């Protein structure tokens, strides 16, 4: 007998993030996984990935240049952070 | 007997994010997975992915230039953060 | 006997996001998955993907230029964050 | 016997988002999946995808230029965030 | 015996979004899927997709230019966020 109890009795206004998982039992291959339940990606860059089988096989001339240079601003308050009876403010 | 209880009794106005999962039992291949239940992607860039089988096989001349340079502004409050009896404000 | 209970008894005005999943048992191939139950994509860019079998096979001359440079502004409050008895405001 | 109960008894005006799933048992191929139950896509750009079998096979001259540079403004309050007994305002 | 109960007893004016799914058992091919139950697409752009079998096979000269640069403004309140006993306002 497998028995799981999470947050059986709750009272008084909480702020919660819950994730419960119960289990009982070519270039890239993956099998029966769980990925990115709570994931935050910001300013993620990928350039070349899995081009293919035998690319640029013979006599290839490649010039690769990656320029990542710009005025960018990211302002975040309370990222993945639950709060209660509090105050959050962003002033510019 | 498999028995799961989540948040059996609740009272008093909570703010919740719930995710419950129960289980019982070529270039890219994937099998019977679970992905991105709570996912936030911001400013995500991908340039070249899985072009194909045998690209640019012979005598290929490629000039690759990636410029990512611009005035961009992102302002976020309470990202994936539930709140209760609180105050959230963004002032510019 | 498989038995799942989520939020059996609730009272007092909560704000909830619920996701319950129960289970019992060429370039890209995928099988019997679950994807993007709660997904937020903002400013997502993809340029070249899965062009095909044998592209640019012989004597290909390619000039690739990617310019991503512009005045853009994103303002968001309470992204994927349920709230109760609170205050949310965006002032510009 | 498979038995699932979600939100058995509810009282007092909640604000909820519910998603319940129960299960019992060439370039791109997909099989018996579930995708994008709650998905929000904003400013999503795709340029080249699945052009076909053997494109630009011989003696192809391609000039590719992507300019994404313009004054754009996105203002959102309470994205995928249910609220109750609260206040939401966007003032410009 | 498969038995599913969602929101058995409800009282007191809630605001809900419900999605219940129960199951028991060439370039692109798809099979017996479920897609986009609650999907919001804003400012989505696609340029070239599935052109066909063997396009631009021989001696093709292509100039591709994509300009996305204009004054555009999007203002949204309560996107996919049910509310109750609250106040929502957009003032410009």
């Amino acid at each position: 007998p497998l028995m799981v109890k999470v947050l059986d009795a709750v009272r008084g206004s909480p702020a919660i993030n819950v994730a419960v998982h119960v289990f009982r039992k070519g270039l890239t291959a993956e099998e029966e996984f769980v990925e990115g339940i709570y994931k935050v990606e910001i300013d993620t860059k990928s350039y070349w990935k899995a081009l293919g089988i035998s690319p640029f096989h013979e006599h290839a001339e490649v010039v690769f240049t990656a320029n990542d240079s710009g005025p960018r601003r990211y302002t975040i308050a309370a990222l993945l952070s639950p709060y209660s009876y509090s105050t959050t403010a962003v002033v510019t």
